[PDB]
């Protein structure tokens, strides 16, 4: 039977690490770090996630605020707010919760966040730097997936990995991190990585997962991954969070639990790890390391 | 037996398209496009490749100059030359031929070329834009592979693709182009893409290629791709160029020719396509579309 990895427990540990780093940063005479989160509209999942972020900030001693704005705001008004926060020396980290409304260009908005305060790692320079294996502010959810694997000791070098999903914010960075050189400035996982997506037929997906030592599902499709797709002993990391009213992942948890060696639950898996790696990025940003 | 795709004939068609585009541009009263190539040292293959590029430029109506510097040049002197070319309004395209001497930081050099003149697409902002599926100057060798596939009419949406190699200028952009969304600003091939590399066990490479509709070898290893690794009728695209006294690719050409449906030869395959796609990028740069 699979070990169930508690992302909640791993995230709490990481937050303890961040709290200590923050406290020693303040005791050294530095300003306490401050995180600003911009929330647009009323997507209730976005509100839940942002509340979890500001909770975690308080736990680790980082000052925070959520600035909530109606969906009817214009792009230029979002940009004006972002520009004010870019020039406010008290703000160390700035992020815009996604998705934004259709009349707002997410890419222009992400590129307007000063790259030094870009704790989500979505600015194009941070994307390019990550894709070149240079030091960069890593996006929180992919970095949380990497930390789950690394802190559990699941090996990656020479291993077969399948990622289901290719979104720029989640699946693509996860595939980048896992396949790239362990010896480069920002090390990668040196795994053999298959990228699948909405046009992979299920039979081709299965033919690739059945070879995989790690399967990472970030499609947002309930029961996309089932025990027959998984070779036994493999690690299955469930990035999906799907409203079905209850929350499930992409993985058939009880089925795959019988065959995988390791498995993450939804909720309590990747989700809390996302919030933890954002706290790590914020103290990194306050320290002006990059 | 396998169709042998002539990279020479496809490139000739692409180059004729560029010659028509450039002369319509010049007929409209615009400055003739101009490409500057910087060439460092005496790598015989580099000199050979640069001559192919400026020979192609002249035939399609693009003015060119190659600026040759000894390998003993320093990093500051190369940067000085690059800055002079960035500010010369006659120069539309600027590229530095790689590899550079060991004492030169290639990443610093590539980021010094202004992104609007970066016809190789090696600047971090162009790498980031490409990885976000945004309009960008695509690197010429990856774009050549893409064109070989599309112009032969080999389908990609939903097909399995294996790329052997992960280098930032060749293997990684190929994997990015092929797996990404057809509906995005810069369309992608919508394929299921496996990325293999130097830590992929040779047995594991076979188990993925035997599933592959398209194998793309960009590793620089003679005879890495052999007939037992290919399923009957798949397309095999040879990006490697290996000096073995002769030139060969990564594929066992004679053997794989008996099982593949399509195959590219070395020489005369991807190489002339690299030169051709650079001409496309140069007229794009002259038009300042981006
Ligand atoms: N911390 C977390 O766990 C966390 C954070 C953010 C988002 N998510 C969740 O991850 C899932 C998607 O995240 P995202 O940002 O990538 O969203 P997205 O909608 O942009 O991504 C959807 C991805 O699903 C892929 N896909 C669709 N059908 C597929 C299929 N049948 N097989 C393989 N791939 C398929 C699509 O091609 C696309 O790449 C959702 O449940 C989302 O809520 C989780
Ligand atoms: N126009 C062209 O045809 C053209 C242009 C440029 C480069 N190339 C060729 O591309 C090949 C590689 O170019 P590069 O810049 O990527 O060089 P590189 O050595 O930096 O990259 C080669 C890749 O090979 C991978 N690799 C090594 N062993 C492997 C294995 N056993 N199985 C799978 N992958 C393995 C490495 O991890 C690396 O990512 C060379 O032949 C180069 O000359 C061709
Ligand atoms: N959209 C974005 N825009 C900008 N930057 C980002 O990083 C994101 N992405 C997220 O914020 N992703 C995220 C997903 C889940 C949680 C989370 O806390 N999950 C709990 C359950 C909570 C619940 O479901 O109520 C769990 O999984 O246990 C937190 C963040
Ligand atoms: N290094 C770089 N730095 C900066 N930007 C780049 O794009 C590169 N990469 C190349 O320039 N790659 C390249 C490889 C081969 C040819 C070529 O013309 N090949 C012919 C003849 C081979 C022969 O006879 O020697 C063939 O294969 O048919 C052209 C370009």
């Amino acid at each position: 039977e699979a070990v169930v990895i508690s992302g909640r427990k791993l995230a709490q540990q990481i937050k303890q690490e961040v709290r200590q780093e923050v406290e020693e940063w303040v005791a050294s005479g530095n300003k306490r770090p401050h995180l600003s989160v911009i929330l647009v509209g009323e997507n209730p999942a976005s509100h839940s996630y942002v509340l979890n972020k500001t909770r975690a900030a308080a736990v680790v001693g980082i000052n925070s605020e959520t600035i909530m704005k109606p969906a009817s705001i214009s792009e230029e008004e979002l940009l004006n707010l972002i520009n004010k926060l870019n020039n406010d020396d008290n703000v160390d980290g700035l992020l815009v919760q996604l998705p934004l409304p259709e009349h707002i260009d997410e890419r222009r908005i992400c590129n307007a966040v000063s790259p030094d305060k870009d704790v989500d790692g979505f600015h194009v320079i941070n994307v390019g730097r990550m894709c070149l294996d240079q030091y960069s502010m890593l996006p929180a959810t992919p970095w949380g997936v990497w930390e789950i694997i690394k802190r559990t000791g699941i090996p990656t070098l020479g291993k077969n990995v399948v990622v289901a999903g290719r979104s720029k914010n989640v699946g693509m960075p996860i595939a980048m991190l896992l396949h790239t050189d362990g010896a480069h400035e920002r090390p990668g996982g040196d795994a053999t990585v298959t990228i699948s997506h909405r046009y992979t037929p299920k039979e081709q997906l299965k033919k690739h997962t059945i070879l995989a030592d790690i399967v990472i599902s970030a499609a947002g499709i309930p029961n996309l991954i089932t025990a027959d797709m998984i070779k036994e002993g493999a690690a299955v990391i469930d990035v999906g969070i799907n409203r079905v009213p209850k929350l499930v992942g992409d993985v058939d948890f009880e089925g795959v639990r019988q065959k995988a060696g390791y498995i993450t639950p939804v909720p309590g898996g990747v989700g809390p790890m996302t919030v933890a790696m954002l706290m790590k990025n914020t103290i990194i940003a306050a320290k002006k390391v990059l």
